[PDB]
């Protein structure tokens, strides 16, 4: 009933490639693993879905295969893992996102995480399905039911209390580049009798975050003052030489590991590299699954 595993996030590779080097790529992505000692410690391969618009990110953004189309090269090259996804649901509308969510499962996902755009209906006629109302509604097709989660969203309290009575059975945190996420869910576990299972997200900062900023771009949120540490953090990272990079990483891990894990929330491990898999990121990923992994 709970998932209780470690996932890796592989974004879909570019759709001008074709699968020669799609798999060719993926087959990198399996030895890294194996080189790092991952190899059967990584259950799940998180597959995020697309945004079709380029959004103002530092980073070039080409068109990708689909969620489905990927996981099918996965399961050739990766044959242990198991299937999680994500999707937009604020686009669709309840049948179109009937038969999409269905296929999905169909194709072997084990697990949905139902993500939000914020969109206008003065205009925008037309109603898509609110990821909330998507909980609820397709309770008896997806199982395993996600939400983002942003502790250092100011109203995140509220927010995620309401998807979880709403019927959320996992949340998803932004990369944590702080503590933060440990005050919240105590707060969160004061407040509530909600036990949502909680993934959360590391992502490996690699020394290119200081020219390039795809990582203070992600986790932006203005005017927060918290995410402002999270950003300092990040630079610190960054320019940092790896083994000092290495130390302050797993040290907050281990902080967000020590002040969580007790709390009543069943835990999981969610491993990003937004740059791009390697090998320094997988060898973090393994130094921090040495002090912890769920099981």
């Amino acid at each position: 009933m709970t998932l209780n595993t470690v996932a890796l996030e592989l974004v879909p590779s570019n759709l001008d490639l074709g699968t020669a080097h799609a798999l060719a790529e993926l087959q990198k992505v399996r030895k890294l693993a194996v080189d790092a000692g991952l190899d059967g410690r990584i259950r799940h391969i998180m597959i995020p879905g697309m945004i079709e618009e380029d959004d103002g990110r530092p980073v070039e953004m080409k068109p990708k295969l689909d969620v489905l189309d990927y996981w099918e090269l996965v399961q050739r090259e990766l044959p242990d893992v198991r299937g999680l996804c994500t999707q937009v649901t604020s686009f669709l509308g309840e049948r179109s996102l009937r038969r999409r969510l269905t296929a999905l499962i169909q194709h072997g996902f084990e697990g949905i995480a139902f993500v939000g755009v914020p969109r206008t209906m003065t205009d925008g006629e037309g109603a898509g399905v609110a990821p909330t109302d998507a909980l609820s509604t397709f309770s008896h097709l997806v199982k395993h039911r996600g939400v983002i989660l942003i502790p250092t969203r100011d109203d995140e309290l509220s927010r995620f209390g309401f998807k979880c009575k709403e019927g959320a059975t996992f949340g998803m945190t932004q990369l944590l580049y702080s503590d933060a996420i440990v005050n919240f869910l105590t707060e969160f576990s004061r407040n509530t009798d909600h036990r949502p299972e909680i993934l959360l997200s590391f992502g490996f900062v690699p020394k290119m975050e200081s020219e390039v900023g795809l990582i203070d771009w992600l986790i932006q949120d203005p005017d927060n003052g918290a995410v402002a540490t999270e950003q300092q953090f990040v630079r610190r990272l960054a320019a940092s030489e790896p083994a000092q990079k290495r130390a302050q990483m797993l040290d907050l891990y281990k902080r967000v590991i020590d002040g969580v894990i007790d709390l009543g929330f069943p835990v999981s491990l969610h491993f990003e590299a937004p740059y791009g898999v390697s090998a320094p990121a997988f060898e973090t990923f393994a130094a921090m699954l040495d002090y912890w992994a769920p099981d």
